[PDB]
């Protein structure tokens, strides 16, 4: 039984003024918030239980934006963290949620798409002992967590934020952890950068051979929306797929009724608010048409 | 005469809806700044330093949050609100008192305008004291909007809002001056059948009596409103195509503010240092040391 | 040992007078010509023997820019078709080029990209009985070869450009064929549209059981640029992927050396003339990087 | 009378392989070749008799696609550049097609756009002495010639591709010169780059007095299709507008019309073979729609 952590919080000074008025993962990426996709990404991990942890500020919005869950089979939670103090704190703040339970960590503005994605999460998400995480080949690997590889391609090592980064893999950020990532993320220290770190998170598991490393592959896509510039393609990446397909992606009423967590009844029920547009009318659509 | 403005940025999206479940479209950002941020520049380039804000109860609060009382880029910033999005005239009867006896400007919200001496053009329409001035700009469906009739020498002969039948393709664009009357005006307007106040009747009355002033605005200016996701797309990628090949930025308040003189350098400095470890904050303070003409 | 044939001729009337000067398959999606799409395609497949069939006009213009392959490890070959009178046709032009081996046939401006892509293709490749294609959900199936299936999801029927589609699954334009494409494209008749159509090569392969329809999932990318908004879209569809990653999509080169189809030595000096470019970096840089 | 001069020839070298097949300004912006941009420049600043100049190889492409211009009111004639040896070759190039006339240049990969654009062209084309260029606000003018102003605005010296631009003005490539442009031209020494630049020549009227720098607006749009990312914006620059509108840009045969170069039936005539696409039908729209 896993349980999910979306971690929406964040500054976001970086593309402030865009986002002064509101957190970066209730902005849109195209047509629906970003939120959903992440989202979106832990239902299709089979994670029906879900902790969003944001700032003290916009949780109230998160929450008049996704409720509690029910209305599409979940059961979200919410949590705050009053400053952006590391990935790794999501499991402080989330300690008592998470329980006995295996977990799932996800970044709120952290878009994943692809074919079979969902096949990777299951194996990921079934695995009950370890941690799995994912490496992806990315343009400027130094802004993130990198991982080395030997020579048979199994990882070795990892750095974050390196000057000199020994690969271009970069791990992304989709976290799935077995219960002992509560307990090493109480022991850790802040790095000079301030913060509890992933890495050293995911580096615990890796001294024990027990960190998973799958290697994402170049089709699929990990966007994130870490500047104008990448929120607009995100945007266009996305409208794309869509207007080509007549599907959406991350739509979670969808998933939801894929997955059998709400029945017909309840999908049309979702659907009449929203039948004047394209959205309301996609779900509409969506029980009386076979989409394999 | 001294001109007030009037932002209306209300309104529903329940067509943009879902994106715009969680925050109005008028704070969404049209690719590097929140989208209002653009009609407020138009507002300011008109020489309107005064002006009012007009949204949802629900969503003012979070406009005051982004933009604050305006003393920072000097403006004057108020707020209002519009419980239903009963049509644009009602901006009229909601702004009354902060209208006063002024003459004023109301542009709408999610309404973005780009072209060479727009300014001037602005400047024109806002220096009128008398009677009210609108403007006309051919587009692909001029069902959606207020149509202008003209006749065979250009000169506007009548107004028809969302016609079956076009009489041309040129839509009035939501950017409106106006003189003292059109608070009467709109007192006297009743609901039409699609059940809202409208700024084209209010547009007719002056129109019906010869005071009504048209202006072409040509292709080469571009007015976008950012009415579809699609369309919301296009917009930013129309701005980050300017922006990165000029090493200017758009719609910035406090660059119009600072080339205004409404702010002086000290001011702008003080506006960047927040926003120094980003684009948008660098771009401030590189305006304090470089001539841009 | 399965030949492929790109069919890049075609009027581009309706892309008129965008494609007044040159064909549609020689304008560059982003990076590099549309044809390389395609062609990679061919490629991850597995085949390296190819016919380019184009108008009469441009085949020179076709050579001047692939050459006769060799340089990539392949073997190119060049025919016409002074008409575009159906797709049907590749197969009566490229009969003596087909002899008695396995074939595939893919349009010249249809580009597909995803995960696993490659094994897809491979599967369909390797199959050594009837034919094979592919179903893709799209938002306006009237405009292609619609499938029809049953309550299993087994196809039943195909209807080219129906005035009601029976469903939203286009066939896409990649095709595996056996031995038994060219008698039957022998024995076809025009339709009324005046063209020899592909619909009816697969009604064929179906009416005898031997007609396999893999659903591609929208997981999947593939777009065909048949109006100025799709090829701007995918245009840019591609430059999110490339400028996120640090890799091109359907750079011919690399997919030929990571084939072991050339050597490094042959990289090299492939690279050699590209070097004030960013492409011609890319290709250096793929001598001494590790890539999964 | 004034002759202009579109010079496309070039190296696509960096374009590559994109531009392996075709010149570059035979590929399309959006839905009509590049060069028909310039052209439309000229033609708005009321120049009639033109010269395009481009690769030996091209050129018949060039020829095909544009024809001797009768067809828009035109007299187009063509040249030939064997080496791109410089923006002044131009004029050697242009010498005895110029001959006694005043002239203007434009580069075939630059696109102008905006308010009283035409307005603008038309001043610096009445002029009857000394050269007209203008500079317009960049981010990377070392990629330029550069313009340093003094207290005033006034326009004091020229570099090209300074290592340390004095300001962020480049000089488009628009120029409008008298009759010194030629023998000017015939006096210049090659650059250590190893070509004939119109810096040079720009300096020489700057060196006199007789060159006005006239600024051009931030209102303006001056793209050029010098990258892949920028050959794509540009394309979207277009289509936003256009599909806003129900106008297009750089249309030759509406400005034609539009100047009384051609009358109601040319242009019905002109449209009939484009009638199935929207180009044509646009066209026709034209004939019975006031367009301020
Ligand atoms: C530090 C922190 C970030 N965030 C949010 C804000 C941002 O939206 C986003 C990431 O912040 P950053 O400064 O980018 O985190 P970061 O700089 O730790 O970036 C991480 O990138 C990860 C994917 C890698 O896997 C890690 O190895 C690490 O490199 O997440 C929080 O919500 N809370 C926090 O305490
Ligand atoms: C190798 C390669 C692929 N491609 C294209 C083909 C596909 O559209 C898409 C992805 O290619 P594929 O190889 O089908 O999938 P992939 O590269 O995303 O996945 C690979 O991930 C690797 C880590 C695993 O070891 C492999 O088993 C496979 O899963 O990329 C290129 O354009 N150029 C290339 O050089
Ligand atoms: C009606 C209304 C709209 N709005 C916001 C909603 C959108 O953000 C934007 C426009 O709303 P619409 O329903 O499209 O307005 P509309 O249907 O009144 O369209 C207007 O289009 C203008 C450009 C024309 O000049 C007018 O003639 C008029 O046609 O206005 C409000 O804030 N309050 C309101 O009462
Ligand atoms: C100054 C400024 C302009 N703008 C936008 C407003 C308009 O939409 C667009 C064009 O600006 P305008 O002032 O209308 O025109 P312009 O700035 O393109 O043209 C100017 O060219 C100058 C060199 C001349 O001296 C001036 O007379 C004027 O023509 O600029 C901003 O968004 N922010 C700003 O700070
Ligand atoms: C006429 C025309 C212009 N253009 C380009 C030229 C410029 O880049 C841009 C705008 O054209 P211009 O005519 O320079 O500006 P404009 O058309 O935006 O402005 C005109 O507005 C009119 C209402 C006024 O009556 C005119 O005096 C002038 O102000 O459009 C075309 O691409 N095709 C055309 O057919
Ligand atoms: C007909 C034809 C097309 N072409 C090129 C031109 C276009 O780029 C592309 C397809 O042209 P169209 O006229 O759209 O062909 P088409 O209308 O037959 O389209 C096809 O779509 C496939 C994807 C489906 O599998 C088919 O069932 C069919 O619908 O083919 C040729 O090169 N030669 C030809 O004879
Ligand atoms: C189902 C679904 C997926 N997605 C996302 C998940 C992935 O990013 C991508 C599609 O991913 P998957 O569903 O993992 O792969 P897929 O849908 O491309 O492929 C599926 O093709 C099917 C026919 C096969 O039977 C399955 O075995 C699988 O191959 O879309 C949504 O956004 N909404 C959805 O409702
Ligand atoms: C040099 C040259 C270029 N060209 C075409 C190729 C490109 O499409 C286009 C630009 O060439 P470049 O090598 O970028 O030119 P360039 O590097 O000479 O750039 C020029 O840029 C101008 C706009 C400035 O006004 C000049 O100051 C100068 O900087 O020129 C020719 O057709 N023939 C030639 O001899």
């Amino acid at each position: 039984k896993r349980k999910g952590i979306i971690l929406a919080g964040g500054s976001g000074t970086r593309l402030h003024p865009a986002t002064l008025a509101i957190s970066k993962q209730l902005l849109p990426v195209y047509d629906k918030p970003m939120i959903y996709y992440p989202l979106s990404t832990l239902m299709l991990a089979g994670i029906r239980e879900i902790l969003i942890i944001s700032t003290p500020q916009d949780t109230p919005r998160f929450q008049q934006l996704l409720g509690d869950g029910s209305n599409w089979g979940l059961d979200l939670q919410y949590a705050v963290q009053p400053s952006p103090d590391g990935l790794a704190q999501a499991f402080l703040i989330g300690e008592s949620f998470i329980g006995n339970d295996l977990s799932a960590l996800v970044l709120g503005d952290n878009l994943y798409y692809g074919h079979d994605f969902h096949e990777l999460l299951g194996s990921a998400s079934q695995r009950q002992t370890g941690a799995s995480v994912f490496a992806y080949h990315v343009l400027d690997p130094e802004r993130y967590g990198v991982v080395e590889f030997d020579q048979g391609g199994k990882a070795i090592s990892l750095e974050e934020k390196p000057l000199e980064p020994k690969s271009n893999y970069a791990v992304t950020g989709l976290y799935f952890y077995d219960q002992q990532v509560v307990d090493i993320a109480r022991d850790l220290k802040p790095s000079p950068r301030g913060e509890l770190e992933i890495t050293d998170v995911n580096r615990a598991y890796l001294e024990r051979g027990q960190l998973s490393v799958e290697i994402m592959g170049r089709g699929y896509a990990w966007l994130d929306t870490g500047t104008h510039d990448s929120l607009l393609e995100a945007g266009q990446f996305i409208a794309t797929l869509e207007n080509r397909q007549g599907l959406k992606v991350a739509c979670p009423e969808e998933i939801a009724y894929r997955q059998k967590w709400i029945d017909a009844a309840q999908l049309e029920k979702l659907a009449a608010p929203l039948a004047k547009n394209g959205y309301g009318q996609y779900l509409k659509r969506l029980l009386t048409e076979t989409v394999y």
